[PDB]
């Protein structure tokens, strides 16, 4: 499904990302944004590497969820890269947030770092009440 910017913002908040890690829920809706434009069944074959990214977050297969295809893979989050297609954003977020864990934090994404990092954020949860 294609989520609306308030409404996935509403969502996550509930979710508890705001300030998981140190990460601010407006970083969250930026990198949601510039990685799948809030589309969580939106997947990207990496061609010179084997891997997929996986849902709104992008989750990439070589590391955090397994689609059996991908060579050399670990699944850090123990799940199938199915479930980060789902409507339902709970799983995406839980994995999300293991991603995060790791010492790169949420520059793990090279696309938060072009678009977000350094930048006037405030703009992706303005108006949402959150």
């Amino acid at each position: 499904k294609v989520f609306e910017r308030c409404e996935l913002a509403r969502t996550l908040k509930r979710l508890g990302m705001d300030g998981y890690r140190g990460i601010s829920l407006a970083n969250w809706m930026c990198l949601a944004k510039w990685e799948s434009g809030y589309n969580t069944r939106a997947t990207n074959y990496n061609a010179g590497d084997r891997s997929t990214d996986y849902g709104t977050f992008q989750i990439n297969s070589r590391y955090w969820c397994n689609d059996g295809k991908t060579p050399g893979a670990v699944n850090a989050c123990h799940l199938s890269c199915s479930a980060l297609l789902q409507d339902n954003i709970a799983d995406a977020v839980a994995c999300a947030k293991r991603v995060v864990r790791d010492p790169q934090g949420i520059r793990a994404w090279v696309a938060w770092r072009n678009r977000c990092q350094n930048r006037d954020v405030r703009q992706y949860v303005q108006g949402c009440g959150v």
